């Protein structure tokens, strides 16, 4: 197989410089920052994930895992890790994402968002996930939780804690123990731990009707225990309000059981593309014309990680 010549960067600590936490966890804690290299008389906004303020020897190994995938991945939809900082505790380094995660964007923005957003959302997280495919890479973990918003216009797909590269020669993926995100998986996952490329197409399906349900939980009560059962009974997630029977389509054929009669990240891209060209035909949302969606501080030697290669 190919061998991997991305380069890891290995960032001083002196050159970033924490303005603010953003979260907390069983991860550990998400900063917003400044990354600052030297003599470069740029400023580039950053998010820093440090390990709660602890050291377990299977947590580096997880953040080091997860150093590892972003930087084997470039491209407009996927998160670009910016570096690792070794200090007491392994950093990594992000491009900061302003407008935070798109679930939580979706929950505040409702009466705002209108077809078209919602419908290039489902192109360009189609495009990322495709992009992974390419790279040979099954995410297993794409929910909208897991997509970030650098601007209302543009998303990137995040969360590589779970992704795996399949082999050259590989064509599943065989998992062991672990918890998971019982109410995103395609039903092999379930079943028998099995994960492909077409596993994580229903997992798109999900983040779909998350998008257009503007922010529901999936199976909301049903305990995670038995949705194994409901899925093999036939049922599924209901039909938006929002959603044309052609949107609802797509969704639902994400969600066969099998799983090579699923849609592929390819012809998602298409579809959604087509219907993006004429969003009032696929999505019914009251008020859908008049509808907008939106500088930070300090000074202005500042770069986007986008602009800085
Ligand atoms: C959905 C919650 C959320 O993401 N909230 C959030 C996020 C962000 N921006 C941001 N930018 C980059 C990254 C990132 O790639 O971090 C890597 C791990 C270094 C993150 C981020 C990633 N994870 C796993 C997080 C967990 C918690 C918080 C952030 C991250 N996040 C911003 O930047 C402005 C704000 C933000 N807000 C404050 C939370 C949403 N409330 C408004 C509801």
């Amino acid at each position: 197989e190919a061998p991997n010549q991305a380069l890891l960067r290995i960032l001083k600590e002196t050159e970033f410089k924490k303005i603010k936490v953003l979260g907390s966890g069983a991860f550990g804690t998400v900063y917003k920052g400044l990354w600052i290299p030297e003599g470069e008389k740029v400023k580039i906004p950053v998010a820093i994930k440090e390990l709660r303020e602890a050291t377990s020897p299977k947590a580096n190994k997880e953040i080091l895992d997860e150093a590892y995938v972003m930087a084997s991945v470039d491209n407009p939809h996927v998160c670009r890790l910016l570096g690792i900082c070794l200090t007491s505790t392994v950093q990594l380094i992000t491009q900061l994402m302003p407008f935070g995660c798109l679930l939580d964007y979706v929950r505040e923005h409702k009466d705002n968002i209108g077809s078209q957003y919602l419908l290039n959302w489902c192109v360009q997280i189609a495009k990322g996930m495709n992009y992974l495919e390419d790279r040979r890479l099954v995410h297993r973990d794409l929910a909208a939780r897991n997509v970030l918003v650098k601007t209302p216009q543009h998303v990137k797909i995040t969360d590589f804690g779970l992704a795996k590269l399949l082999g050259a020669e590989e064509k599943e993926y065989h998992a062991e123990g672990g918890k998971v995100p019982i109410k995103w998986m395609a039903l092999e996952s379930i079943l028998h731990r099995i994960y492909t490329h077409q596993s994580d197409v229903w997992s798109y399906g999900v983040t779909v009707w998350e998008l257009m349900t503007f922010g529901s939980k999936p199976y909301d009560g049903i305990p995670a225990s038995e949705i194994s059962s409901i899925l093999e009974k036939g049922e599924r997630l209901p039909q938006p309000p929002i959603c044309t029977i052609d949107v609802y389509m797509i969704m639902v054929k994400c969600w066969m059981i099998d799983a090579d009669s699923r849609p592929k990240f390819r012809e998602l891209i298409i579809e959604f593309s087509k219907m993006a060209r004429d969003p009032q035909r696929y999505l019914v949302i009251q008020g859908d014309e008049r509808m907008h969606l939106p500088d930070e501080e300090d000074m202005d030697d500042v770069v986007d990680a986008d602009e800085y290669l």
